[PDB]
């Protein structure tokens, strides 16, 4: 019908003819046959993007200090499952809800028992994904409550918009990175009496996206010096930028919560019973999409952590631990998914919020 208060109507019931809203369409830096031939694919990305837009609006209305990180992720994911109309691997969540705090830039979500509470001075990166038929939206924004971080957030938002504007068919990936760094490094911020020039986090990257494949193998650098590989017609990219007051480099840190089957590993016969059962659970529920330990718990799984280690040591699954700059530093992120269509560039996850 029309969407409800706390949103509860699936996006497919809001648009009954199966035609979903376009995102921001941009001339490259006009009605092809080739573009129209892939219309069912662009449409699937747009259904996933509208879910993402409606979920994040809802999240911005209630996220507050005092909530636990588990409470925040569970409330967000509940809404996302409802609006995407979760249906096995045909529609659902593409990857776990990131809510990385402070010096941590990516790949933290709480595991069971985590008592972390969101604080007034925290800078929290909300990064979550939706998909229809494997067509994935990766889009992320930063949440703050103290106005002291406003210029750091504006620097990163401007750098992400700069990378989105530079992107195009036949554009060299190294040129997008050099562009993003020049804008991000034009910002200086002052936080609690200390001044900083904002630094891109040089070992974090954007990435191409493939069907059921969050990282399809091409990386989008956010500093100069990368590869001159060109972007191609038909590719889809997550253009993401990260900025920091610290060293501008991340390392692995904290407990791991995010995992994903290696895309190129084939069928592996396993006899160990608990390891075989967990691999079957992952193949049925996630396939090649990323998952977290809270999502195994929700399925009624327990006593799985050694079976999960076994699958990692066999190379069937890869762990993706949180990625953090040095203690005391502040990091921020903004990201959109773009489609490199034959007739135009589409920023499919653009909203009136960012
Ligand atoms: C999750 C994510 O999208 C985050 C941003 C991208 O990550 C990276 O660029 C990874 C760099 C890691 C560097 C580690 C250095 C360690 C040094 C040390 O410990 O000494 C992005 O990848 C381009 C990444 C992702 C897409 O690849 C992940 C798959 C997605 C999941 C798990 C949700
Ligand atoms: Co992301
Ligand atoms: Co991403």
């Amino acid at each position: 019908k029309v969407q409800t208060d706390p949103p509860s109507v699936p996006i497919c019931d809001l648009y009954p003819n199966g035609v979903f809203p376009k995102g921001q369409e941009c001339e490259y830096p006009e009605k092809k046959a080739l573009d129209q031939a892939s219309e069912e694919i662009w449409n699937d990305f747009r259904e996933a993007a509208e879910a993402h837009r409606q979920v994040r609006k809802y999240v911005m209305s209630w996220i507050k200090p005092g909530m636990t990180m588990i409470e925040i992720c569970e409330k967000l994911e509940d809404c996302s499952r409802k609006l995407i109309k979760e249906n096995g691997l045909n529609a659902g969540l593409a990857f776990p809800t990131g809510c990385s705090l402070n010096n941590c830039a990516a790949h933290y979500t709480p595991n069971a028992g985590d008592t972390t509470v969101l604080q007034y001075d925290d800078i929290c990166k909300i990064d979550f994904g939706t998909h229809i038929s494997g067509r994935i939206i990766d889009c992320a924004f930063t949440v703050t409550f103290n106005p002291k971080y406003d210029t750091l957030l504006k620097a990163v938002k401007d750098a992400t918009n700069t990378g989105i504007k530079c992107a195009g068919i036949d554009v060299r990936l190294c040129d997008v990175g050099e562009a993003i760094q020049e804008v991000m490094e034009s910002y200086e911020v002052e936080i609690d009496g200390k001044t900083y020039q904002v630094k891109p986090i040089r070992n974090l990257n954007g990435h191409s996206i493939g069907q059921y494949r969050i990282h399809a193998g091409k990386t989008v650098p956010i500093i100069k010096g990368g590869e001159a590989t060109r972007m191609e017609e038909g590719e889809v990219y997550a253009i993401e930028t990260f900025g920091s007051t610290g060293k501008g480099v991340v390392h692995d840190d904290m407990e791991c919560s995010h995992y994903m089957k290696n895309f190129d590993v084939g069928h592996v016969p396993i006899r160990l019973p608990r390891t075989k059962h967990l691999l079957n659970v992952i193949n049925e529920n996630f396939g090649t999409l990323a998952f977290c330990r809270r999502w195994l718990d929700r399925l009624g799984e327990s006593k799985y952590l050694m079976a999960l280690k076994n699958l990692c040591d066999l190379g069937i699954v890869d762990p993706y631990p949180p990625l953090c700059d040095i203690k005391g530093s502040y990091t921020a992120q903004f990201e959109h998914t773009i489609l490199l269509r034959p007739t135009c560039k589409e920023v499919v996850s653009r909203g009136d919020d960012y």
